[PDB]
């Protein structure tokens, strides 16, 4: 008697135990869902970590940037969920910017080509993930990716800023699109979330500047949560993308789900 | 096993059974909880309007223009559910204005002193109810209200559109108060639903232009709705409540969650 | 050759030389407009601050929350510029809500006649003013009230933040309705100016605590500007307003421009 | 004694006599502005366009995509003016989106180099643009680019509208940089004009339904917006950025002025 009790999700995303994707799959598990896992390249190490998820799910490879692993995306979950059988759930939770579009080094200075490769991971693969599956997705099915608020400007973001602003328009095309199947699709904005890379970024990784910007804003969120913002904590955001999978938001689609304590709601 | 069990809310705003309340209280007692509801002036009427719900609930008068009914609210809140025990939840489904405040009566001949009981009613009752109800709630608690989208300007609606800006206002400062207490403070936007008065503005009740003006907005929402809308329907609306009511949504305050089957998210 | 030669405007609220409305006055009649003052019951001092001001203009008494006042405004408008003049612009530059609504005052504790008076004053009646004027308005003309962004609560100002959600609600449809005229409504969101009574509360009238956090907000505004905000000088705001009153924004209505120095579009 | 007397302005985008870019020139000349100009490609066509401009100004090659081009610029427009002169504003009309990413193409079916290069003309190359011209640019100056509001989701417009969300993005990290120099970046979202490709367009080049929809939403823009819109008119489209170029929207950077009739403020 789970939240998810009997859906069948695929969960994107999971690269370390830190991964906000690591979370969702746990919660789901937790809630009687049935995953497939996708990863990209470091298949070894993702089989490893996902061993600590509370259930065995199918691990396929996914690289959003490989056109044929998009056009065999499809029957390789049916394969792995069984013939006749459709997915309820997808969960994007997939995101990368090469260092020239973050931290110290000046905007102004990221060459185009990389840009375009965070773009691609970032905000296309949203759409890509979804033309590959809705043809195997059931009525009353969900479609959840993942968003930082890019509204405002911040420092050190930079260009990861500027793909979710894509990000958020993909999302209400692909609403428009998933409508056609009964299926929803909406972003979980989370709160930071001190995942490896952002505990790197912090520690200077991108420049002692940025990491100062970055704390000093992770401070600032939970100053203006008026319940909290705790950084170390994904459950929160991972309980909202279960959310947003089950049947309790029929009505919500193109649509952004804020999970950061309230943050955005106050200036200070 | 109901997504709400063991949950203590109370539900203001049934009068007659097409009342958004009637609908979010009857899939929260389906869903385990455990009502206590108010009504407004016709209480022999919401008694048996009432009497359809799933399970008995004790109904309290509540005026929330008269200050001695809220301010002994709490006390008799208590006495119905027993010494000892809080509240999880709390809805407002209140709203009201003037004729003189919608429809064809020109938006420039509203008297301010009939804007003003609307704005009483609308906006200003959901910080009252907060502040009433907040000491008998627990930590991880739920306070909703119910919103219809006025960040544009739409004929017919005219006052009532103004009262609801203030009520998403309202909303956020009631989240910092709220805050204090470990409590959810927020609210749902619906798309049109068809109440009895609703029918009887599209009838003509406040003018024909009035009417036609609501019905094409009517239309108008399905049409641009990704997954349709159907205002017939209160089912979607009352899940998104109970959605927000629930534990899983742990992260969202000073918000707004759109049950309006995505309309806001497309211009056509 | 003035930015607004030959433009006959009206322009209410100045009570001091630190009136943001005094400093719109005086640019405006830099830029060559024919002013028509309004002033609220203390015109002596009025007529004396205005004295003050590039070149001689008619004080008319208005006090908003006074019906006869606007009923007869359009009439004494006429007398002071003469029969077969109309105006070109109106300026709103009218706010005020009573200290249980503003300050450490708790958000629950103003009393709603309280908040009423507040609302009344200083969002109904930009519609009462667009009622009262508009008849004596030229084709091509633009009304302009003042607006402090509400969309993010904050704290300290507490119901006048209310208010304000409210004004911009009503300014979009003043729009409709000055539609018809041939003219435009928009509203000029201004960062924090230090006023008379801002540098009051700041000093701690309406408490400690509240002062503080003004305090606060207000360097807070000036580091995330990316051009910076002098909260001293209210000549950028000024301009702004005579912007909207020019002929150079032709197509902008039931907006809003913001005279912030950029603070409302970054998070730090 | 126009609005822009003395002040040297750039201005990219000219292609025809419909483009934008085209009246945006016209009316800053007969503001008294001294142009350069950029165009791309057919440079013979865009000299004899430009040749029906109020006054000769310089044709300088620009291909945003050319980092050659980018890298010359600041120098060969610094021969056009002359050394020891800096530019007090810049414009930025520039769009494109390959066929695969608009009409009736299937949203999924674009790829991702088509989106790619759409996302760099239409968005990217803003930021290249200020890049290239700050360091020649006098504090006080103005960058001004082109928008179509991207907010909600649209038929046909598909990828365009995904670079118009990035667009919006890159323009609030501009204003962080450009504000080192005391110059102000913002865009002007335009309603829909009838250029030669738009007419194409609704004439059916990229498909009869698509066709068909650019056409409703044409007409459902002067139906919403208070004060009319006309899509054969780009006049109060070129006066507003003329406004933003010149010294009387000194506290505005990072936003966005709509000139758009007041549409996007009203629903229907
Ligand atoms: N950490 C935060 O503070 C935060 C805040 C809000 C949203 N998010 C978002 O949540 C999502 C998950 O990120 P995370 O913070 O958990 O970091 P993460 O590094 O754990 O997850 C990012 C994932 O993206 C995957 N990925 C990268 N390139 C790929 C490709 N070509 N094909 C397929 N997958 C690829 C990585 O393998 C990794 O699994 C991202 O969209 C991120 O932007 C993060
Ligand atoms: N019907 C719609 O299309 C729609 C759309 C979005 C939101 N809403 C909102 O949902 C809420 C419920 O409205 P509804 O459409 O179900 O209509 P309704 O008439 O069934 O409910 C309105 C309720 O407000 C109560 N009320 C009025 N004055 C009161 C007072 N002084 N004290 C206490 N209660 C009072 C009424 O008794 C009634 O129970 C309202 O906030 C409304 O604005 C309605
Ligand atoms: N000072 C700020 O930081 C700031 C920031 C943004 C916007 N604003 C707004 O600018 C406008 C002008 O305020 P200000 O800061 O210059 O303060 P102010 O006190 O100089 O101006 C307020 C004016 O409102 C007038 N007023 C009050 N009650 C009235 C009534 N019943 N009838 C007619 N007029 C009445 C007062 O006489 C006074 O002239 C207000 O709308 C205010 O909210 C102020
Ligand atoms: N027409 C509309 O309805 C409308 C509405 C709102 C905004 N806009 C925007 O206004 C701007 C001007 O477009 P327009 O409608 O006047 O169409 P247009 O075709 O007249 O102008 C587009 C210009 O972009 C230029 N361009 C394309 N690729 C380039 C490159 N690699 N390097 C340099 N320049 C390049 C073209 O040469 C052309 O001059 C665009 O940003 C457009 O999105 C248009
Ligand atoms: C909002 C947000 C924030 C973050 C940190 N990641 C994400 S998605 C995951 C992501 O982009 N991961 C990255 N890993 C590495 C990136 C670039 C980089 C380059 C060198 C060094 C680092 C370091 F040290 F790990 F931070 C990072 S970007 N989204
Ligand atoms: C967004 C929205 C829309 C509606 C119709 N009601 C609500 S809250 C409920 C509400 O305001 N109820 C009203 N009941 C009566 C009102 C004014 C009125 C006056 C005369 C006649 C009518 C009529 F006929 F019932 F429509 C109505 S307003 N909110
Ligand atoms: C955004 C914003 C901020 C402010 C300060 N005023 C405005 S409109 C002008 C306004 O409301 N003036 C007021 N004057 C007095 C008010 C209440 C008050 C009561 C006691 C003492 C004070 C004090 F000391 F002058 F601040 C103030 S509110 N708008
Ligand atoms: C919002 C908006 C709307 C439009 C029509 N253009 C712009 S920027 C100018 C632009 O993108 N020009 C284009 N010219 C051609 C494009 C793709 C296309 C391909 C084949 C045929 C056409 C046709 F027929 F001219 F419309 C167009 S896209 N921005
Ligand atoms: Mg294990
Ligand atoms: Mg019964
Ligand atoms: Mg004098
Ligand atoms: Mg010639």
């Amino acid at each position: 008697t789970g939240l998810l009790d009997g859906k069948r999700i695929l969960v994107s995303g999971i690269i370390t135990d830190s991964s906000i994707a690591f979370h969702i799959a746990r919660v789901a598990q937790e809630q009687g869902a049935q995953l497939v896992l996708t990863g990209f390249d470091r298949l070894r190490l993702i089989q490893r970590i996902t061993d600590r998820l509370p259930a065995k799910a199918p691990l396929l490879e996914l690289d959003v940037q490989n056109e044929e692993h998009l056009a065999s995306l499809a029957g390789r979950v049916t394969e792995a969920i069984g013939a006749g059988n459709k997915l309820d759930g997808v969960v994007h939770s997939i995101g990368f910017m090469p260092q020239t579009g973050m931290g110290i080094n000046p905007f102004f200075d990221a060459p185009y080509a990389d840009v375009s490769k965070g773009i691609h991971i970032s905000a296309y693969s949203y759409a890509s993930m979804a033309k590959a599956l809705l043809p195997i997705m059931n009525p009353g099915g969900s479609i959840v990716g993942m968003d930082f608020d890019p509204s405002r400007a911040m420092p050190a973001y930079n260009w990861m800023t500027v793909a979710k602003s894509a990000l958020e328009s993909v999302n209400r095309f692909v609403a428009r699109e998933a409508g056609k199947y009964g299926v929803r699709s909406n972003l979980v904005a989370a709160g930071p979330i001190r995942t490896l890379a952002m505990s790197a970024i912090v520690g200077g990784a991108l420049g002692e500047e940025a990491g100062a910007q970055i704390q000093l804003l992770e401070e600032g969120w939970d100053q203006r949560a008026p319940i909290g913002w705790n950084m170390k904590d994904a459950t929160p955001v991972a309980k909202t993308v279960c959310a947003l999978l089950s049947d309790w938001l029929p009505a919500t689609t193109g649509d952004i789900i804020y999970a950061d304590g309230g943050a955005h709601t106050q200036l200070l």
